[PDB]
């Protein structure tokens, strides 16, 4: 279970680099160094690094001083062969976007939060990066006069659609790919769930250009099945990129290491990823917990790449079972498979098998032995096979 | 707060006509006469009444008894003068729908799940119903293996495109609205909230034909926030209807009468849809409590559209109120409405004021006065005024 | 992981007797009969069954058909050696009971719950019981107004000690344990959680008689951590009785098989009662999902006992680790153990080294190491050693 | 609706004085001085202030700074007559308490938490506080093997005893009050809700000097319902101060102003509380929005304890209404307060009204008329009587 390059692991620098600076705590770790995260990533296995624009350089440099943050990173880069797959702006920390970046009600913090992103867009590209995501963590309310909805998603779309028309007037070959949240730091946050991101995106000028960047913790705020959200963005064709990380259920937004919180989920995940041919990284959003050292901090990201090779393994091996094809045939998902109507409406009206002469006790009868089934993946998880 | 037929407020037969069954308990009431109710609810001041095929017909009637039941009741509507806005199929009582109607694993029984359905709409149609309701509650899982989610969602677009080429086909005047719930009965349901019902909808063959059916109760038990669900229904032009009770947070689906459970969430709700001028039904989705007896059935009901009423003119006297006017301007709800930037992209680029020259220290310094204006729409909601 | 009779076991009759009727869906099963469920049981490797009176005898029979019920269950325990550690009452399911038993508004309907009740006490005994389980399931209000909470405590408490006296003047060796459950089928229950229920039995007028009865899936509609609640319950000497099953999240009481849900929750929780040394029986209170044919009641009763044998012995090899000691150390849990000032309070007063020569920075600077311990739990759990 | 000092609202200095830092972002308003604070509390009509050590004097001050704070505070009391009800410990801020302040697995941490809780214990008694709080903010974890709950429930009750037998042996007169939390900054917290906190009470040496500080919006983060918890605080005798807020379903930690929130569960606690004739505190635990400057934090301030009077004179009308009695009657509150069984164990059992010639036919026909009573008080909350 060592990883490899070859694997798509990424990690944020705002991940491994996290103080420990909670609601009700000071730091607990000194600051890392961008250059040294990177090459302590390398040693674990990773593939590569994401940052949003503040964790390279620092809010308020001149531009004397970020040519020089950039170019230290770079060369950290170019030593380690480390990629940066995906960038993103931070439009939540400083106090300017206490009400939001794209979606604040003063007109004049709009078009800030706009040109602060196309900024960080030249560099990511510049940088390598494929993806660049936005997570709008300040969009939203806490109290219900204070948002026009509607006229919030007005603005969202215009930003979107501003930073859509920059994008392809520069020729650069890269995507956005949006991030949804319920809630936390806003009481409610805008485009909440994947749903609610995948349905704005029909309404944006190119909607070609946009898709989802999902977050295990972020729906599993909302109580959603994650697996079910991820085959839906597939199912659409916008799952761009993924965050993983581990929740423990509605509360406050965790950020546990991959495979801690619920464990099942992550395992179905897995799954279903590997089945469908992602081909994106596998990116770590995650918070070492602030009791730990840095010796902790690099075990807690080990531990991410691990439990995810483990579960990789062990749902290969629940696919690969003839016992396992054999209770699928036996719960008909090779059914599922099969269209509902390929001889038509017409000859589904006149086809008296479904309906006049249907025989609705024999059918309600037959058990789906999903029981069966969900033990066969359990024995699997577990090694108990 | 006497309501008319103008209020637009209608029932489901299903829920005055709840016989308090729950998973733990046998009913509590005798059964209702589908007359006796469109009857009682016509003197209750109700414009109208919608319904299941098995609450009008009971399951398995033969064509003879069919028409009988059919009979009865359009003799109790033409005696009245109550509307039948809505109609919808039950595929989640009889055990053949135990996994599902249009996404079950077994063949034989989606097609069985279209005929039924089919069947109804043309019932719907010649009763005046401008609206079909499609609330998949079997559509889902309770164990990750037993549903392949990619092929269900295959099968759903199925299902919907096969309902939209019957209905273009036939010439009805008739749209579909699909209603989202997290969970209940199912572990899980595919389209679990309004975001994702948004943006199934965009993939079907005719999207024009279908809208959502938000609940109240539904968005809640995901902890989202109901007004701003139904703010990017309205935003995308798919707000077809609405089932309006009462939940009390993340818990099983409690469908209190409207006014209960959230508030505040209710009066922003009627706020919205008065201010954004949605002219269709206010439909009662919820159930009197097994604890009343009929008396308490009629003032449950009775309840739902006095606390409807009573909120509109709370709402209504909060936008009249120029306190409230002045406190809008004071928090930018005027400057959300103005575009970000209409002088276009390379403005924005060259405006030196949006980024180079932008004060980001005195801009952060503005206070967003949220919480007086919240204050304002408190006293409004209590009349403390 | 074969399950034998002194794995201590055991099931109620209404958990693989359930025939999977649900707020929105008819039974899909035809009823068991108790002594086949005896005899299934005994096969699988089950010590014992309970049941709730109404399970075994049908409301409202005669004493006549009363001790035919029993003759006939007697029977099939003495033809198989199966135990009855625990029983019940059902004071649910009737009508009159739907604003509870103990706690209703009505005052004759609070005698007839106590008489129910000892009725069954008495058959309990007879055939073995050493535990009565009570869950207050209809104990409680959906309106604020409904109930009176102190005075239904008060009546919650007489019921209780009128049992106490039944019981100690009758000379019985039996035990009561309180089952907590915070919502569902009332809007809020009394006693919702373990905590308020051991705290209630601190002012019961015999507290020795009175334990919990706590129940996995039950804890966690609340999102409460239920090892965590258990830990308590032991620290108190109070837990008598559990009920096992699995329940994903903050949503409806979903009953599903125990190791299903929240995995590592199990994980956690069969290494407290194993290293706690609870002798008392390993009850599933769980529902076979209704999906299911017989075939899978069975399988998914004897997965609930496969899943407690795997993780008991992934919990007993993690343990048993030398590599998990040597962090148990490094994670200062032994240290946790040590009192904190058996010095005394002259002594912790007096002593320097307590606050003003105390180095914070050099003790907030030790890392916890908890992520490797955590990440040394998880290769367990999965056999990835 | 103006607040008065024998209206016994009472602040935090941490609450108005809060600076706007969340996880995700910086402060957005400048320290308030506590001196400032306590003047413009007097001004709104406060009756008094509360505070954690560490918000009067900074972490790690010199003897002789420690006086000059505490000197200019005590002069800003003396000049406004504000009084200090309560005060506490900050055992959560600083790093040294990253894995708790008395259930730390280190035993020089728990040590030097209780010194620097006995010093301010000195000073709270000194300031004329009559209520000590403790909230163990930091006790618990993120994983499960972190804690052996058993040993920290020991070194919880050892610190707590310590702290009595402190109390006792200075001949003080200030008693304890635990504040229970499900979770945050902690995975889950020990003693997460008002039961767990009841039941620990019990095992302690002096049980009479404890009791409980219940939240609001913590019992909230747990869906538990706020006035249920409060009654059984009540019934036990133990509800020695409160505080109110307001928190909108199961999320993170909200702290909105009180009446904010769920608004009807606010109504039901005011009812309460002044039924009960509570006469402690009403402390508002609150933070300001972080959208808000200085006017926005006292309009917060104001509106918390705006909405008690509201909420206060709505439950007193309420109560007041002859209908409204007519409706308890109805609907038998007043039966609820009649014992059981005055009558006695051998007098029930000899009832033959009370089983075998009990009519449940009869009492299960019976309406409770809940439905009418909830309107009611629906009617009176919105002044629509
Ligand atoms: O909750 C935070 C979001 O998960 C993350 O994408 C990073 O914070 C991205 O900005
Ligand atoms: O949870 C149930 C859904 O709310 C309702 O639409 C009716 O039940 C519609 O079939
Ligand atoms: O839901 C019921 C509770 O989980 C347990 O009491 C058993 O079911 C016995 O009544
Ligand atoms: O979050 C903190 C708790 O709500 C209360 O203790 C106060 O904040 C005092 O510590
Ligand atoms: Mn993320
Ligand atoms: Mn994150
Ligand atoms: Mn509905
Ligand atoms: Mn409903
Ligand atoms: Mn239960
Ligand atoms: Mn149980
Ligand atoms: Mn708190
Ligand atoms: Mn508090």
């Amino acid at each position: 279970y060592q990883p490899t390059p070859e694997d798509r692991f990424t990690f944020g620098l705002w991940t491994v680099g996290w103080q420990g600076r909670d609601p009700f705590g000071d730091a607990t770790r000194r600051a890392l160094d961008p250059v040294e995260s990177v090459q302590r990533l390398a040693e674990l296995g990773a593939h590569g690094v994401t940052f949003h624009d503040d964790d390279l350089i620092p809010f308020g440099s001149s531009d004397s001083e970020r040519e020089e943050h950039v170019k230290r990173f770079r060369q950290a880069l170019d030593d380690t062969g480390m990629k940066v797959p995906m960038a993103t702006t931070n439009l939540f920390t400083h106090p300017v976007f206490k009400d939001g970046g794209f979606t604040a009600n003063d007109r004049d913090v709009r078009r800030y939060a706009l040109r602060k992103t196309i900024r960080n867009i030249d560099l990511a590209v510049e940088l390598g990066a494929e993806t660049y995501v936005a997570w709008g963590g300040r969009e939203g309310a806490e109290s219900g006069g204070a948002k026009d909805v509607r006229d919030a998603l007005d603005r969202m779309k215009e930003a979107f659609d501003l930073l859509g028309e920059y994008v392809t007037s520069q020729g650069y070959d890269i995507r956005f790919a949006i991030e949804p949240k319920p809630n936390e730091p806003r009481g409610d946050i805008l485009l909440p769930t994947v749903g609610h991101a995948l349905a704005f995106i029909e309404r944006l000028e190119r909607p070609e250009l946009y898709g989802v960047n999902p977050e295990v913790g972020h729906e599993q705020m909302a109580g959603l099945n994650f697996p079910h959200g991820i085959a839906q963005a597939l199912w659409a064709g916008k799952l761009f990129h993924i965050d993983l990380n581990g929740q423990n259920g509605i509360k406050y937004d965790q950020d546990l290491r991959f495979g801690a919180g619920d464990l099942r989920a992550a395992f179905w995940l897995v799954d279903l990823l590997e089945s469908a041919g992602y081909s994106g990284p596998r990116h770590f959003d995650f918070k070492p917990p602030r009791t730990e050292d840095f010796d902790g901090v690099w075990a807690s990201a080990a531990g991410c790449m691990r439990n995810y090779l483990i579960l990789k393994e062990r749902a290969a091996a629940f696919r690969a079972d003839p016992e396992v094809q054999e209770a699928l045939r036996a719960s008909r998902l090779d059914e599922l498979a099969r269209p509902t109507a390929a001889d038509g409406l017409q000859a589904l009206l006149d086809d008296r098998s479904a309906f006049e002469e249907f025989d609705v006790d024999a059918a309600a009868a037959r058990g789906m032995a999903f029981e069966r089934l969900d033990q066969l993946a359990m024995d699997h998880l577990l090694g108990a096979r």
